[PDB]
């Protein structure tokens, strides 16, 4: 019962944490794509206002 | 009568004790099979959450 109690403290919902892991990968990658786009827009500006 | 009295103290119901012996074998083996299964489930988890 005591190791179970500990296990509740250290309970990893491994499915949750893999899922959340997945999500955070997705979110990182998406945000970086948008950072690229943030660097693309002012180049378009550069040409258009040259 | 006295050796019979002793025999009552040391009375082995040999049929009972063979029967109970049998049962406890069965129960040990069953429990170990379940311990194997307890080790099988988290492997299924490992694959499924890989």
């Amino acid at each position: 019962n005591l190791t179970a109690a500990e296990s509740r403290i250290r309970d990893v919902d491994m499915a949750k944490e893999m899922s959340e892991f997945t999500k955070n990968n997705i979110l990182s990658q998406a945000s970086q794509a948008m950072l690229a786009q943030a660097n693309q827009q002012p180049q378009n500006v550069l040409q258009l206002l040259r």
